[PDB]
Formats: C-alpha cells, structure tokens, sequence
C-alpha cells in the first residue's frame, strides 16, 4: 500500500511514549551507567533500582528508536545517537531531558497545549501551582538548575555576541535579566575599559556574584537584585536583553523595552540576543520548539524579524542592525539586534 | 560537523511538544476544518475558537513537521501525512490522537514513566484518580469512547481471526472480555451452527447487546455482565481472549487463563488474539508502543512467544498452534494462539 509510509510517519510524530522514554533514560542516567560497565538488564536494574522486567521494556523501545543496540545477547550499548545522553557530552542533552531539572520538568506544560492555543496563556501554573519564575523563586534547587542549563557554556557561549559589538564608546553596560553574569563577563574581558552591572532576581544574583568572584571580576561587574519592570537602577551606554523578551507577551516586552530606552545614555543602544527569523524562514523546528516552550511555560513568544520591527517602533526604537551569530559548534541560529532611539 | 545528524535525531525523538502538537490538531479537528474550507489562520481560529496568533504558532510547527503546507500566502492545506487526521480516514488516527477520547487521554500516564519503570505498576490512577477500568466505569462517556476505538472496524476486523479457526466441532463459544461483540458476531456469521456468549463489564454489555440486535444476532449471541476473575458463567468448546491478557500482569493473566481452562468442555481450546513476537523480533515500534501503553495504563504487558510458552504452562496449557493473521490494510502483525490443556 501507498499510505504506509505516511501512516508510519504520523504515528511516530504523534507518539507521546517515545519522548518520555528518552527523558526517562536521561533522568535515570542510563547511558552513563552503561558506559561505566553495566551492560545487562540485571546490572542496570541494580544500578538504577528499577524493576528488571520493566527496565527491559524501556530498553526495548530505546533499541527500537536507535538509541541503544544489542551488542551481545542481553548486553546493550549506546549508539552514536544514544551517546549524546552521556552526562558530559558538550551538547548537554542529558540535562536538557532530565525530568528533575527545570526545562524538561516545565515541558510537562505541553500536556495542556490545547488550553494554551485557546487562550494564548501558559499552562505551567495549572500543573505546578505557580507561574514559572515564581515557582523557581520558591524552589531554589529548580532556580539553580534553570540558571545552569542556560549558562552551561557561559565561559565561551557569550564570546561571539560580545565580539559582535564595538565597545569603544561604551563606558557602562547594564545586562537586564543577565543570568549568572556570563554575558557581562565576556564583555568585560573583551573591553577592559567597560564597567558592567547585572540586574537579576533573588537566588540568581548570588550565583552571579559567586561566578564573577571566581572570574576575578567583582571590581568590574557588580550585581543588583531587582525587577526590570521598575525603573532600572542606573543608566548605561549599552543595555543587554539576552533571552529575556521572548519570556514575555507583546505588552510586557514593550514595558521592558521602554524601561531600557528610559535608562539609555545619549548615543546608547539596546542589544537583544535572541532569534529573529523572517516569518517566511520561521517554519522550522528550532524556531518552533523555543517559541512553543515560551507559550506554555510563560505566555512569551519568539518574534520574527517583522515583529521586531513592530515591537521596536512601539517602544520608540528602530532596528539599526542585526548581526548573525556563528554557532559552528551545533547549528543554532542566533542574532544580535541593535536598537537605537527613534528619530 | 559529524554529530549534527545524531544531535538532530536525538532532539526530535526527545521532543514532547511535537506529539502534543499532533494531538492538539487532532483534538481541535483542524484538518477537518481545513478540508471544509477554512484555510487561513483567521478562518480556522473562528471555527475552533482559538486565539489567532496562538493558532498560527501551532500551525507553524504543523508545517515544520510536514503535516501542513503553506499553499498560498497565509493559506494552509494538509499534506499526505496530515490528511490522515481527517475524521473519516480508515486508519482512525484522528480519534486515536484525540485528547478527549480514552486512549490519548490515558497516554498522559507516560508523563510519569520513570515511576512505572521503577515499580512495574501503572501511573494512570495517579493522574486520573482511579485505575483504568474503574475510571471507565465511573465515566460512561470514556467507556464508550474506549469501546468504539477498539471496535472501529469490528464489522470486518474480526473476520480474519474468525476465518483462521475451524468451528466444525464447536457448539458453544464464550468470548471473555468480548467488547461490543464484534468477534462473537464474526464467528456466528461464519459458523451458523455456533451459539456464543459475550462476557463483559457494565456499560459495555449494553452496547454489545445493542450491536448484536442491529446485526440480527440476539438469538445466537447473548451477553452476560460479569467478572472474569470469578467462575465463568458457562462452559464452552472455544473460549476467546482477544486483547484481554495484555491488560494484566503475569499473575492476573494466569488467573484469567485458569478460569478459562476450568470452563473448557472436553476437547475445547482457548483462543488468544494478540501479538506474540519472538523476543528477538520484538525490538520494534509496534510491539513497544502497545507494550508500554499496557505498562502505564494498566500494569499489563505484551508477551513474547517465549513468555506465552511459559504462561500457558503455568495455567496447565500448551500452545498447540499460532496462526499469523493478515493485515494487508495497514501492517499490524497479530496472531491467533490456540491453547489446549496440557497432557
Ligand atoms: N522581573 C524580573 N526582573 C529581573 N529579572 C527577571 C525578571 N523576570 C525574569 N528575570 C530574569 O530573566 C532571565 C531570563 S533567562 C536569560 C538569562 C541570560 N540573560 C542568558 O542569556 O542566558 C532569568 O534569569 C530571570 O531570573
Ligand atoms: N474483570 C473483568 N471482567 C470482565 N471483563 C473485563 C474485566 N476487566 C476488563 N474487562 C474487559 O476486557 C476488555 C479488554 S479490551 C478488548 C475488547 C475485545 N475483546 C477486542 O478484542 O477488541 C474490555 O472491554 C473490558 O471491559
Ligand atoms: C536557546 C533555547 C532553546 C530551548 O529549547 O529553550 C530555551 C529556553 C530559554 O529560557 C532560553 C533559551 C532557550
Ligand atoms: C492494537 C492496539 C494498539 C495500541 O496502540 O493500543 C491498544 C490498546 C488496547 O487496549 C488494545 C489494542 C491496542
């Protein structure tokens, strides 16, 4: 028959057990345990304290989808795909699929995706009892997990956007929602004359300060606890919004942008580090995974290039320049948008 | 880079939003509405009462994964894969992905798959408040949805297993857990001398009786409400277990098989309609989807050919014959296992 391939494709795409099998394997650290020598069901069950027959049934699906393969009778090893769940693999896919860590936990919000399409509003609170950042505020362990997921490569992940801007006429930088300070730190190393301030929430400010202390940068990058919907704590020649605005619906993103514009020194610029696909180029899996996560986690949104033009104008700004940022590590297209005050 | 394809494969397999996007589209009947003429976001939002920008964001992922394509600017149509979500397509994939119907609703149990691997026990009750069949018993609408999902092709789905057995020396058939009576009805049509009894739960017995009345078979197939862990209501030359034993862990499946053996007339046989892959042949997506659903819904299990040999022996039975059943419609390998009393 001719629709057999189509039927197989639809069933795979619609399968909820397959991603949960991947995330279960990640959460149980199965691939790590296999690499450390536990190749049989009976050894792996003892290492994970799972029930042996139930673990075999999980492993069977892991083989079926090509993450594991049966080497010898009853002995399993990771494939090239499965090896990506090793804890120290540079793409960090084990942690990003670990159900006890903040993002895969938040992905359970997708079980109520019909509600989010009807309302345009997040479903996270309906599952976990508080909106996303309030939940993180009440669970410092999840706050720390989220911060480390985003900041994993922060020793070098922010080098490209910091190198993509000319800091010669910048004296003070304000990184609004600046995470653990990785972006501020990368700017400080590249532009030694610059002083920087990180504005962040409780909890995150402490690991930011602690990170900057380890880096020897406390004298050049300070950390302020605060709320970026309130007046910003100081003015700056460059104000950074790195993976901030996508957390927020249009009206909140305009309020944040407005606060930033109000805090700009003369000649200053606002720097947005995010995606900016043209609408025509946005029908791709990288854009939609992040965009739909922002919907169900937060009620935020990724913005196409067209929408950035509109959002800037609403905040009194113009898009002066968009710099494409190289990710020759793993292809994830990101941009640095440079916004200036409108005429 | 060389691990780009591997990384892409892992991320797709681990994506929870993609199957929820498919199920959301199925639940909103999006493909039906498109085929009826609503091709734009603005028309489809009004037909589904969703928020237009949020619906566009869903559609974007549906295009990205190849269920929809943008025909004209802002107009979307289903692909060959997407057309399978039309409500009347014979593979019934819309209903099987509809979150308001019993199976896709039960698939939310997979969000707690780590618990099921640790315990070997279902997670359905922890989500919905009662174990699977008790939940169906308290929600007659879900009971009816489940019964119709399984019985969809019952006018012809049971023709092959009914044709695969020689009914010449059978006088009475008992179909234990016989659903809406489709299998009993197919036997009655092929073997007019046979009389049959369907044993089923509350609710299901009424739609079974109603189905058999529509078929003109009330005089030949009767329906008894009861519990197949209790003594069976009568003896039979052939006792049918069609998609029953996989609902149950080994010790419960032995109890059901034992009840059946105790009710067999001399010379009688027990007929099992299920999968029976050799363990070596079971590392495939058809086996694992059903097997893992039985785990999280019910604590049941699919049994490999080796396990059937063991289960039969535990119940005092031998596997006399296994007949492979043709499904040239869509390839789903099923078998008819014929069990006889052990020597
Ligand atoms: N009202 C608020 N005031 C200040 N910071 C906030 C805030 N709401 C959210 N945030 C911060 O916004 C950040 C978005 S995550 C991005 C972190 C970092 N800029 C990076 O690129 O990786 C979070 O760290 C969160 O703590
Ligand atoms: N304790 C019990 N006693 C009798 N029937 C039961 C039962 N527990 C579950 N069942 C029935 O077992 C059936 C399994 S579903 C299979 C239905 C049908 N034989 C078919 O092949 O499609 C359900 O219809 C359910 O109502
Ligand atoms: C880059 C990226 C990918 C993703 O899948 O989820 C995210 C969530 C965030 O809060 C910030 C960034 C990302
Ligand atoms: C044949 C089949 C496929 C599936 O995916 O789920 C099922 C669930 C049941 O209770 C009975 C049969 C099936």
């Amino acid at each position: 028959p001719q629709q057999i391939d189509a039927l197989r494709t639809l069933i795979r795409l619609g399968s909820l057990h397959t991603p949960m099998v991947v995330r279960t394997a990640a959460t149980l650290r199965l691939v790590d345990h296999i690499l450390a020598g536990a190749r049989t069901v009976k050894a792996l069950a003892a290492r994970t304290d799972t029930r042996p027959e139930a673990l075999l049934r999980l492993i069977r699906h892991l083989v079926a989808i090509g993450l594991l393969e049966e080497d010898a009778p009853g002995e399993f090893v990771p494939t090239e795909v499965g090896e990506l769940l090793a804890d120290d693999h540079p793409a960090a896919q084990r942690a990003w699929h670990d159900l006890t860590q903040a993002v895969a936990r938040a992905d359970i919000s997708f079980t109520r995706l019909p509600d989010a399409i009807r309302t345009g509003r997040p479903t996270y609170e309906s599952i976990y009892g508080k909106p996303f950042y309030e939940d993180l505020a009440g669970r410092p362990d999840l706050r720390a997990s989220f911060d480390s997921l985003l900041a994993c490569d922060q020793d070098v992940a922010f080098d490209a956007p910091a190198a993509a801007y000319d800091w010669t006429n910048v004296r003070h930088v304000l990184d609004v929602g600046g995470g653990k300070g990785g972006f501020a730190a990368a700017i400080a190393r590249r532009a030694p004359h610059v002083s920087a301030t990180v504005l962040e929430m409780a909890g995150t400010v402490d690991t930011a300060r602690s990170y900057l202390k380890d880096e020897g940068l406390s004298d050049r990058v300070d950390v302020v606890e605060g709320d970026f919907f309130e007046p910003l704590p100081r003015k700056a020649d460059a104000i950074i919004l790195s993976f901030v605005l996508l957390n927020w619906p249009d009206h909140d993103a305009v309020r944040i942008l407005t606060r930033c514009a109000e805090a700009l020194e003369p000649g200053g610029r606002i720097l947005i580090h995010e995606r900016d696909d043209l609408h025509e180029n946005s029908f791709n899996e990288q854009f939609t995974e992040l965009d739909l996560r922002m919907l169900v986690f937060l009620g935020g949104a990724l913005r196409t290039r067209e929408k950035w033009d509109g959002l800037a104008a609403s905040a009194g700004l113009v898009v002066e320049e968009v710099r494409q940022l190289p990710s020759p590590t793993i292809p994830y297209d990101l941009s640095l948008l440079v916004l200036a005050p409108a005429a």
